[PDB]
């Protein structure tokens, strides 16, 4: 399932799995898991000679397989996709809660009025085009339109997960699936946060308590990683992430 995004996202490990898979696949003459030792992004820099010295035996039959793949991406699995949306939407939420501290959330777009951090301090409300008629009791009906709307909802923070409206205001935090309407915004870089408890991986995009010596527990290690492959599978199906100006990770650094 691994091997279901582009090659650029494939690890050391998974270029390995991809030589076993096509080894069974196509009945080649087995070859040595190291035989590219490299992730995906090195591997789409190799050319087709490379793979025939690497692989006297089989490495153009594996090129054109890698071009194959390439030219026709797999589909995705609908509900890895639901998960992997649902856990970065979480992640990026809360951590915005609490580096900007905002008093009221305004959650555009939210048809079912479930909060993604039902347990942070602050007012949320929910609109919604067309509500669920089971949730419509606690959603305010608006389709929202910045033509319209852009002087209201001032205090607090919008979000806008999936929902594609003309135009986003400044205090938005944004999912969009596939660029005049972002000019509020910018783009949101990649990283984890995680405030729970240490328990027995190097970069500077783990924001959490073990890593502010650079010596990240076991924990944070796992559940990073487990976040990245999330992450990597939203970006890798084609969504975007976009964030208010003034976010800022050292807030949440400052958080420990
Ligand atoms: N202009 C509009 N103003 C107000 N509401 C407007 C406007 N346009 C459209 N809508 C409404 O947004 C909504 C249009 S997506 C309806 C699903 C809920 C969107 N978020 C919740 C959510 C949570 C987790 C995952 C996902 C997700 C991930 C990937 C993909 Cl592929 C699809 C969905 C979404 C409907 O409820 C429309 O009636
Ligand atoms: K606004
Ligand atoms: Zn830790």
């Amino acid at each position: 399932a691994h091997l279901r995004l582009q090659p650029i996202y494939w690890s050391r490990d998974d270029v390995a799995q991809w030589l076993k898979w096509a080894e069974n696949e196509f009945s080649l003459r087995p070859i040595d898991s190291n035989t590219f030792e490299m992730n995906g992004k090195a591997l789409l820099l190799l050319t087709k000679e490379d793979f025939r010295y690497r692989s006297p035996h089989s490495g153009d039959e594996l090129y054109e397989l890698l071009q194959h793949i390439l030219a026709q991406p797999a589909a995705g699995d609908e509900l890895k996709i639901n998960a992997a949306c649902r856990k970065v939407q979480h992640m990026v939420v809360k951590a915005a809660l609490l580096a900007d501290k905002f008093p009221v959330l305004h959650d555009i777009g939210n048809p079912k009025a479930i909060k993604c951090v039902p347990q942070a301090d602050v007012e949320w409300k929910f609109y919604d085009a067309q509500p669920c008629s089971d949730k419509a009791y606690k959603i305010e009906e608006l389709f929202y339109s910045y033509a319209t709307h852009s002087d209201k909802f001032t205090d607090g923070v919008c979000l806008f997960w999936n929902c594609n409206v003309d135009r986003y205001p400044a205090n938005s935090i944004v999912c969009r699936f596939d660029k005049s309407a972002f000019v509020n915004l910018k783009q949101l870089p990649f990283f984890y946060y995680s405030d729970s408890p240490c328990e027995s991986l190097k970069s500077a995009t783990c924001i959490t308590r073990c890593n502010l010596g650079g010596a990240v527990c076991r924990h944070h290690a796992n559940e990073y990683r487990l976040y990245l492959d999330a992450y990597n599978m939203m970006i890798s199906a084609g969504f975007s992430l976009w964030v208010y100006k003034q976010f800022d990770t050292y807030n949440l650094w400052n958080t420990f």
